[PDB]
């Protein structure tokens, strides 16, 4: 009586963590295991110790459309985590043929890209646009910043860690930002893949206190450390000077300067962190800790 | 009372386990923190999540003389686990200049390379520093990684069982020895503050691992029950290196075709199962059961 999930994309960033939080949830669960996956140390060992755990491993290739439909035969509902986005065309099309699929969650989590109007937005637009002409039902997670891409370095570019003197504002940095530890949205997304509230619905990872200012956030570690940052603010003109990742900033734009993430409201009945309040989301004081 | 350890390469595949066998042995652990690593999501999230585990990260970098010696004075033995090689001749050189450093263990950890391309050289070569400026040292070696000789039945570009088909190099009666990377690391760990083992090499040669490649294949065959269709690669065969990535092949032909891991007896008091008798290690018929 446990749900059954494949997850594909398992041995990245977002899906590694969605692999262990549906064996946390209970979960049965399924590892896509692609053959190209059989030359590199990093993704072996994690699939294997998955095994571990008390996941199960699945062998199937994008280019070979009957392992794929004999893959998601074995589950009741799938979960991609890919970033390659248009590569789960193939997936909606096993999906089609297999005929027994619950639930379909495709690889979002990040801004929602039907707010926008660059080709990450398009591709994933058309990844909606199959599974819905498929007529497969669907959950789509959105609406967060990564705390590993966007907290623990201040919101800074080319590092991942907390600068030590120096930090550049973005505007005045008083547009609303949401930062969410990873962990939290793979929690999240293990709870909502089977909830009936979610069916057909798009949930947005917004938990609440976690909403804030690029300088509400460097103001949350200036009082860990005790120590001050020299700021020095950046406007949108000499932003928008990106004379290539050119797509990366402009990502950056909408969200700190546009305020993307937080230019619209959300229900409690379409809010992770209201249909899931036991999750005791990582506020950003605590994710910062590890850095002092 | 406890060690002071710093590990060198701590986030690569031996080095993050040699960090985590320091931790489990008591040592207190120095992981050092280069400033490359930055934008890295995998090496960071490693690096600090050592911090949880209790150790502590030094930044310094090698092209920063001073910054390799103020992190050397802050431990009593240092650790490298590289593989590039002839970076550890800037740790030397700090190390000597820091004059408080008990032990090094450089990278060794494969075949002992004081028989016998480039590979050598360059240990010899980091060796020939070591024993030069007097720093005292103990040199790991003699074993095949699991992961990389074991778990792919010693076939090459791919780290997983085959499912129909098997090379096998000579009659492959060839003794080799098939370590799980985890006790190399236990064993360094257990090493690199013994009395016993201050400038000796160490051989890590655990006694019912010495198996011969037809050995291995024939473990998996009793593990899984079906026979694979075997085909001999012979001494002469396998010199057509043609194909200049071409060093790894010839290692190969060292271990699999002379035996240079096998044919010299070593002493009790200079292999690491004997000198350390409560680590067991992992069998290779335990090792496999993970790839059924
Ligand atoms: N704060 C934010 O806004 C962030 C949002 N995201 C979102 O995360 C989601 C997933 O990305 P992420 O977690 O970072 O993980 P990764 O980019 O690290 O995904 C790696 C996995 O993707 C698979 N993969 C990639 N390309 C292919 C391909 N051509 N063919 C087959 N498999 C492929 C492989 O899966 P396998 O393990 O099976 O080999 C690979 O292991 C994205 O939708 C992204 O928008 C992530 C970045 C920041
Ligand atoms: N079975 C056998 O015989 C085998 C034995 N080995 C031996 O294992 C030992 C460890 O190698 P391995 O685990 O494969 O190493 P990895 O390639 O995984 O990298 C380990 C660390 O090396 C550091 N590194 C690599 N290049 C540089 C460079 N130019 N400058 C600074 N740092 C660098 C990095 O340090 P950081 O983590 O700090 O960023 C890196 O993480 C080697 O001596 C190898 O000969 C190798 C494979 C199997």
């Amino acid at each position: 009586e446990k749900t059954r999930v494949l997850v594909v994309g398992g041995t990245g960033t977002m899906g590694r963590r969605i692999v262990r939080a549906c064996l946390a949830e209970g979960h049965e669960t399924y590892v896509l295991q692609q053959p190209e996956t059989r030359v590199d140390i990093e993704k072996v060992q994690l699939l294997y110790s998955y095994k571990r755990l008390g996941a199960r491993l699945i062998e199937a290739s994008f280019s070979d459309h009957q392992s794929l439909v004999s893959a998601v035969k074995q589950v009741d509902i799938v979960v991609a985590a890919m970033s390659s986005i248009l590569v789960q065309l193939k997936l909606v099309e096993a999906i089609k043929e297999a005929g027994n699929i619950k639930r379909f969650l495709p690889s979002e989590f990040g801004m929602d890209p039907s707010r926008m109007g660059r080709e990450t937005f398009d591709q994933k637009l058309e990844v909606r646009n199959a599974i819905e002409a498929a007529g497969i039902p669907h959950t789509y997670v959105v609406g967060a910043c990564f705390a590993a891409y966007f907290a623990g370095n201040l919101s800074q570019m080319g590092t991942l860690i907390p600068p030590k003197k120096k930090v550049n504002i973005y505007g005045d940095g008083n547009v609303k930002v949401v930062y969410v530890d990873e962990d939290d949205i793979a929690e999240y997304t293990a709870k909502t893949l089977d909830d009936p509230r979610t069916i057909n619905k798009t949930v947005y990872v917004r938990p609440t206190e976690n909403v804030l200012t690029q300088m509400e956030l460097v103001q949350i570690w200036e009082k860990l450390t005790g120590k001050e940052l020299e700021k020095t603010n950046i406007s949108a003109n000499d932003f928008l000077a990106d004379i290539p990742h050119q797509a990366g900033l402009g990502h950056f734009y909408h969200i700190f300067y546009e305020g993307c993430l937080t230019d619209h409201e959300v229900g409690d009945d379409e809010e992770a962190s209201k249909l899931y309040p036991d999750v005791k989301y990582t506020r950003m004081d605590e994710y910062l800790k590890i850095f002092l």
